[PDB]
């Protein structure tokens, strides 16, 4: 009569201890995972920082090269134009030279 | 005496329930923190991948430009040489004309 | 789960209080009956003492009367015997008296 | 900690059982005392009845004896009176005889 009540009372005590041990373990496991993930987050931030720095370097070099190549195309076109002008000058000069050569004979 | 028994049993069971609620609350709080962290970590992993991929592309385009620059230098050199030849022909031809015109 | 255990625990407490109150009442009731019966026993002892004293008185009076009556029967028998002797004496005397009366005539 | 719970529950239930046994023992002890008393009280009640009945009988026999004593006194008185009459007749007759014998 009274022993069955104490027996069930002891069992509830057992269940409470188990629930306490389990929840404490789970809480510590979550806390340890939080501290791990915060170290990972900081490592990733530093990795991103260095990658953004490298991207800036190479992007600047690319833009400088693009502009330098645009200038070379411009200069070459201009020298080609000058070549064509000099050919015109040669043509008129050569024509006069031939006239004088023939006339003096 | 007997209401004491009733009262102490009531308060003990109430304390146990309170203790259960508080523990489950703290568990759900830490779990939400873990979820937020996992979302940040994933977003940063993506950003890292895209930065690595972008660095690669820009490097490749830089190599292409360096090669184009070489070819353009060769082209400008050849056009300069032709230009100088034409300049010499012009000057020599102009002085010849001036001489012929003086004589006549 | 835990409330049913505490409820049954409270009930066992109720049963224990009732058992305590009942057994205490019964014990006091028995003690009060003991004290009553001891007063009765002493009263009866004194009643018996006086009855034995009265019996002795009346028994003595009875025995004295019995003996006194036995003596009266004895005395009466003896006086009857003496009467018969005196009658014998009268008979012999009267016989002689008659002789003398007749002879002197 | 947990064996503490087991131990305290065990000792408490043991104390309760002890307390129950002691109470029932004291009850049976007082009950046996009440039985002994009821047997003494009954025996004394019987003795009282028999003493009252005996007193009555002896008183009645005493009354009978007193009456017998009266009748015996009357009888002795009558026998004495007759005895005295006979004594007178004897004495008177004896002196007469003595006189007659002197004369003759
Ligand atoms: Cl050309
Ligand atoms: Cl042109
Ligand atoms: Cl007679
Ligand atoms: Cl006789």
């Amino acid at each position: 009569g009274l022993s069955r009540v104490y027996s069930k009372l002891y069992k509830e005590a057992e269940k409470i201890k188990k629930w306490k041990v389990s929840t404490e373990a789970e809480l510590r496991q979550k806390e340890s995972k939080l501290q791990e993930n915060r170290k990972i987050i900081e490592a990733q931030r530093k990795a991103i920082q260095e990658l953004q720095f490298g991207n800036e370097k190479v992007s600047l070099k690319l833009e400088e090269g693009i502009q330098e190549n645009k200038d070379l195309i411009k200069e070459n076109n201009a020298t080609r134009h000058l070549c064509n002008l000099l050919k015109e000058t040669c043509a008129r000069s050569a024509e006069k030279t031939k006239k004088y050569e023939y006339e003096r004979e």
